[PDB]
């Protein structure tokens, strides 16, 4: 007669192709990429003949076979594709095969193939839009926003984006390489710990707890291998396979290492580490280069060289070549983008007419034009045009776009930036004709999280009532609020100024809109970005 029906033993059923060491702070030890997951199953036979061959089936297909030598057995085998499998043990002899009931096993991989889709309802004022304009709708999500700001990946209005950028991936390096980090308490030391045993100029993860280990919605079970931002982003990819999720390398305080990549030895090491990063973290769709900035004038006053423009073009070309090779190895399309200064002086340090041939999108940082770092020259921080009281204003969105177009950049490459926050001053005084910008300030406005910067959510929630004046400058296309008693003045984007940017993008056939940072919106800004670009309301 055929063998008795085996009973699968109680045991671990969760396995991982990319393993995460739960007691490691160094990135080199934190993650172990394998070619396949090591899977184990055991069984008992409580009634009958144990057969002569035992097999482990996954969805009916044999993954392991061996002699059946007793009433209990154990099988160890490899599974090289992530997902969920109906696993059975079968005992076979000449008279037949008898299969156990199925037990589901989970084989994790960093594409999120093991995860249920993270499809969360829209929050606050966010309304559903379909991505049918063909325009970029992008936003940056910051790794540290999960702490005080409490803004996690499940709160991203993901259906209302084409591009979600993750800020920020650091480049390893200690003294002289990441000195800008020393201005943030504990941050330099955190990077050195992540990069222990890891060569300078390879990428790493700045906050592995936030990125991979903090419990979050959908990834709370202790043996879920990927938690934190990355685990949730994997599940988000399962819900939105057309969403492009890009890691952004650099930003204000992690840009110092770019200034050394004129040395091709370092540049080659960096590019190879980016390829390895994308082979490790499969939910990412490319790379964003947020080098602030070629030529200097970023966080570090001691960095910046006339060579930087050439280094930038070489970097984009070599990144594109690496991504093209990754693309044909995987069958996937990979994107290369960059966040760049919107000032004409800065733009003309780089030959974007050449670099554009390597790049899918240029994220034009048409914001932070003015702020509390200068208390004497006040202006709109993210306006489309110059205001009427100073038509020669240098730093406007249009002047940045025009600088790119004058180089020969194709307009469809250019993604215009919107601000989900205000910048502002306190004690504004000595202004003429009821225009506070013509005065001077005594300090920064009190911020939501940092001096001089206010979340748009708080502008809308607190500074659009009481004594606060509200004015929409229709020449510049820029709103501002002013508290006369204290001289508090805040410049920001609102639904109308975003609408002007979106219409301007359509009229000039630019690439779309993007924002920083997604956590600071209440929905008004992203709603207007979508509507003004012609995205249809509703869900597709
Ligand atoms: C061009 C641009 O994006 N804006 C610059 C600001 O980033 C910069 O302020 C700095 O902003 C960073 C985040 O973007 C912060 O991490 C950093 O603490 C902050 N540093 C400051 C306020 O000194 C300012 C600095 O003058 O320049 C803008 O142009």
């Amino acid at each position: 007669a055929a063998p008795g029906k085996p009973t699968i033993a109680w045991g671990n059923t969760k396995f991982a192709i990319v393993e995460v060491d739960q007691a490691a702070t160094a990135y080199n030890n934190l993650v172990k990429v394998k070619n396949a997951a090591d899977v184990s199953v055991s069984w008992n036979l409580w009634n009958g003949d144990t057969g002569t061959t035992a097999k482990v089936l996954l969805n009916g297909k044999e993954a392991w076979s061996g002699p059946s030598t007793g009433s209990s057995g154990t099988a160890n085998f490899k599974v090289n594709k992530g997902g969920r499998y109906q696993m059975q043990v079968a005992l076979c002899n000449a008279d037949g095969c008898t299969a156990s009931d199925a037990t589901e096993i989970v084989v994790a991989d960093t594409d999120g193939s093991h995860l249920a889709p993270l499809k969360e309802p829209l929050l606050e004022k966010n309304k559903p839009y379909k991505q049918n304009s063909g325009k970029v709708v992008g936003s940056y999500f910051v790794e540290w926003g999960v702490y005080g700001r409490n803004f996690t990946v499940d709160k991203i209005p993901a259906q209302n984006l084409t591009h979600l950028l993750y800020g920020f991936i650091p480049i390893c390096g200690g003294n002289g390489i990441n000195d800008s980090l020393k201005e943030i308490e504990g941050s330099f030391q955190a990077l050195q710990r992540s990069c222990q045993g890891r060569e300078d100029f390879k990428v790493s993860i700045h906050d592995p707890f936030a990125a991979l280990q903090k419990a979050q919605k959908g990834v709370t079970a202790w043996d879920d291998p990927y938690k934190g931002n990355f685990g949730q982003l994997m599940a988000l990819k399962q819900a939105h396979p057309d969403l492009k999720i890009l890691p952004s390398i650099g930003g204000w305080t992690l840009s110092d290492p770019f200034f050394f990549m004129g040395d091709k030895v370092k540049r080659d090491r960096f590019v190879g580490s980016v390829k390895e990063f994308l082979q490790t973290w499969k939910f990412f769709d490319g790379v964003d280069i947020a080098w602030e900035f070629p030529g200097g004038k970023g966080a570090n006053p001691n960095l910046g060289s006339p060579q930087d423009g050439e280094t930038y073009v070489l970097l984009m070309k070599e990144l594109r070549a690496m991504l093209d090779q990754l693309s044909v190895e995987t069958g996937r399309k990979y994107e290369l983008t960059s966040a760049i200064s919107a000032g004409k002086d800065m733009i003309d340090k780089v030959a974007y007419n050449v670099a554009q041939n390597s790049m899918d999108h240029i994220f034009l940082m048409s914001y932070d034009f003015y702020g509390a770092a200068d208390l004497k020259n006040l202006g709109h921080q993210t306006a489309l045009n110059a205001p009427a009281w100073k038509p020669d204003t240098a730093y406007t969105t249009v002047n940045g776009v025009n600088a790119l177009l004058a180089q020969g950049v194709k307009p469809g490459k250019i993604v215009v930036g919107t601000a989900m926050y205000g910048r502002g001053w306190t004690g504004v005084n000595g202004y003429q004709n009821n225009i506070p910008f013509t005065g001077t300030a005594t300090g920064p406005v009190k911020g939501t999280w940092e001096n001089g910067i206010v979340d748009y959510r708080q502008i809308a929630g607190q500074f659009m009532s009481g004594e606060w004046q509200y004015t929409y400058d229709a020449t510049a296309e820029a709103p501002y609020v002013f508290k006369p008693s204290t001289g508090d003045l805040i410049t920001f984007d609102d639904a109308r100024s975003v609408q002007a940017k979106g219409k301007y993008v359509l009229d000039k056939q630019l690439g779309g809109l993007f924002s920083a940072m997604i956590d600071a919106d209440n929905g008004d800004i992203l709603n207007s970005m979508n509507a003004s670009l012609g995205n249809s309301a509703g869900v597709q």
